[PDB]
């Protein structure tokens, strides 16, 4: 059958949300096509992030979830097609691809007919907002700690 | 001296964060406070989070942690000043405090002069853009799957 690769930077959220909710897809539509993930950055994890895997039950998907890997160079040749979360994700494999299969290489919200363009990275959201909570807190602090000496 | 506890619900990322910070600011001024946080819920977890961690060194902070714990009875007597993030943690710690003992509690933003009066969840935020970064992903797997067929 095809085989279809999907790629963000660690395979740790978009990449693993996007094939599990692909794989779903195709067996509602009983197509013969089977689908992986990868991250482009070889990251320590062995699976995907906690917080992708809740948000998938959140909505009726069943997270069986394959470990994380690396694209590789058999990637390139063994896959049908190969889809990039974000800009960065396109740019580094097209920076790593033989010239053969690099028609095989888009963006994941490339038929979507929408604005957005890219799935954004929930992980650099997050720790804008951690540090956003830090700085709230720091503001507390201070004040706190004048309040003590009176 | 005097005893400070700060308390979220679940002792990982908004109380160590103030935690850390007020100790830091203490030591400064080497003041003879001391600090501790705990959690409203009993979680599993031994240490907070790991992001809670990194953006205090994001700002200089060195995060030395002690482990997340609950909050206990003796928490309401030992300390003198005990500080809920926000208000449905203020609300929780209401529910168990001995009523000879809720004056103590107050908003950790009590005393800064500003709008904000609770310091928002940072961990509920981050589950709603998830969420949302979901949602994208099956618009745009929809699309595809069409295409293929």
């Amino acid at each position: 059958g095809l085989s279809v690769l999907v790629v963000c930077t660690g395979n740790l959220c978009r990449s693993p949300m996007a094939e599990i909710i692909l794989r779903d897809k195709i067996r509602q539509k009983r197509l013969n096509i089977q689908v992986r993930s990868a991250g482009t950055l070889k990251t320590g994890k062995t699976m995907p992030d906690d917080k992708a895997l809740q948000a998938l039950q959140d909505y009726g998907y069943h997270p069986m979830v394959n470990p994380v890997q690396q694209v590789t160079q058999q990637d390139f040749i063994e896959h049908d097609f190969i889809y990039a979360m974000d800009r960065t994700n396109l740019a580094d494999l097209l920076d790593i691809c033989p010239a053969e299969h690099k028609n095989k290489l888009a963006l994941f919200l490339s038929k979507a007919n929408r604005q957005e363009k890219e799935v954004p990275d929930p992980y650099r959201r997050s720790s804008e907002f951690f540090q956003r909570t830090a700085l709230l807190i720091e503001s507390g602090a201070v004040a706190l700690v004048d309040s003590w000496q009176e």
